[PDB]
């Protein structure tokens, strides 16, 4: 009911992040990362893997440019790693971590793929974590230092930037769960990332705007969960507003100028971060886009008895899961909706969908993932619903290019369309990826 086919102009593209494919950790003058430091501490990846290695793709983004181009893509979603381009932190360019990406980005374009860059994938220089990281709001202002020294540079050649790739990960994961670097496990210590995050966002945000040769299209990625109670219970009700506030409003409020939701301060009580009008307004530096990253609903109960927010999930088994997921193509339909209605932002981008299995090489060689195949037919059928109903959506990108180090999972969780020997670094197009090359083919 929703028509045939997305606009010419549609950016199409695979997603990574540095920590996730590059490898080559210490080469060329980078620094250390706190992943490099969380995945080198025993017991905090499952599988025992780091990403000393991962794709070896610091080396071997030329094959990895080989695959979007078999796939027919325009356009490539990667990040930059703060620790080859300021291996200190705070201190001195790298010259040679910026030419890296000069000759990547030229390589790119001369492949017809366009760099969608995101500034911050999650690799933040442990010099800065000894001095507490995103607990500090220096660190803020040192990103912001950073944003301007990659776009004076590279800002002649790539366009769209993204700040940030899901500060509520790196924030919430990282100082409040501990399951992602740095690895603490404070709620006041989370929510202080939180800030200093959104902080750093909209220092760099006008940083970039300053430093930049040309004018810019300037976003922030956000992994958003469309949240329903499990119920029209008060209690229901309730545990399904303060789940959505946790991860989904925590940042789009303050983004969108409204500051933090009332509701989540109080609920937070003391442990809220220390916050200001000034601060309010830099958070709030105008975007030209946002992007979302979508995987999967919550489907919320109340349940007093847990860590903050009280909303336990509730499993549809009827529903298919993936190797670690729930499949709820609705919910991407859903969320767009509301922030075409709700929200200020656009354009949009769906900067990450994708899904992990338990994939393997076949015996005539090829990888039959077809549940992926369905993954991303029924997403895309969502994403025809939602530019019907006005939202202004211009592109689509799967995560991920192909199988990579997946933070505390390792190596171990595979969402590629390509797949990746870890062994030998061969990497193989997998049946989900030609769907997508003749898909967007047949656009
Ligand atoms: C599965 C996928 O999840 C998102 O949360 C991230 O931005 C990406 O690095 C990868 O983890
Ligand atoms: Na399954």
């Amino acid at each position: 009911m929703a028509g045939e086919r997305f606009p010419a102009d549609f950016v199409w593209g695979a997603a990574t992040a540095a920590y996730q494919i590059e490898g080559a950790v210490r080469e060329d003058g980078r620094g250390v990362s706190i992943w490099d430091t969380f995945s080198h501490t025993p017991g905090k990846i499952a599988d025992g893997t780091t990403g000393d290695v991962a794709c070896d793709s610091y080396h071997r983004y030329g094959e990895d440019i080989g695959l979007l181009n078999a796939l027919g893509m325009n356009a490539y979603r990667f990040s930059i790693a703060w620790p080859r381009i300021v291996p200190l932190g705070a201190g001195p360019i790298n010259q040679a971590g910026l030419d890296h990406y000069s000759r990547m980005v030229d390589a790119l374009l001369g492949a017809g793929l366009q760099p969608f860059v995101t500034l911050y994938h999650w690799d933040l220089p442990q010099p800065l974590e000894d001095r507490l990281g995103w607990g500090s709001r220096a660190t803020a202002t040192v990103f912001a230092e950073y944003a301007d020294i990659v776009v004076r540079q590279l800002g002649d050649r790539v366009t769209h930037w993204a700040t940030l790739n899901e500060p509520w990960c790196s924030a919430m994961l990282g100082y409040y769960l501990g399951v992602h670097a740095p690895g603490h496990t404070d709620l006041k210590r989370g929510l202080e990332a939180s800030h200093n995050l959104l902080l750093g966002h909209g220092l760099a945000v006008q940083a970039m705007r300053a430093a930049a040769p040309q004018p810019l299209q300037i976003g922030i990625v956000l992994n958003l969960t469309p949240t329903y109670p499990a119920s029209d219970s008060p209690e229901d009700v309730a545990a399904a507003r303060r789940f959505d506030g946790f991860v989904n409003r925590w940042f789009l409020d303050p983004l969108a100028g409204r500051g933090y939701p009332q509701d989540m301060l109080d609920y937070y009580g003391a442990a809220a971060p220390q916050a200001n009008p000034e601060d309010l307004t830099q958070i709030a530096a105008p975007l030209d886009w946002l992007g979302v990253n979508y995987y999967e609903r919550m489907r919320a109960v109340d349940a007093p008895d847990a860590s903050l927010p009280q909303a336990q999930r509730l499993d549809d088994p009827d529903l298919p899961h993936t190797a670690d997921r729930e499949v709820y193509p609705e919910g991407l339909y859903d969320i767009l909706l509301r922030l075409h209605n709700d929200y200020p932002f656009r354009p949009l981008y769906i900067t990450e969908n994708g899904c992990a299995l338990h994939d393997e090489i076949a015996e005539d060689g090829g990888i039959h993932d077809g549940q992926r195949q369905a993954f991303f037919e029924a997403h895309l059928a969502q994403l025809q619903r939602a530019l019907a109903a006005g939202v202004p959506l211009k592109g689509y990108f799967a995560w991920s290019l192909l199988d990579n180090f997946e933070w505390a999972m390792g190596l171990s969780m595979r969402y590629g369309i390509c797949y990746t020997n870890f062994e030998t670094l061969e990497r193989r197009i997998k049946d989900s990826g030609y769907w997508l090359r003749d898909f967007i083919a047949g656009q």
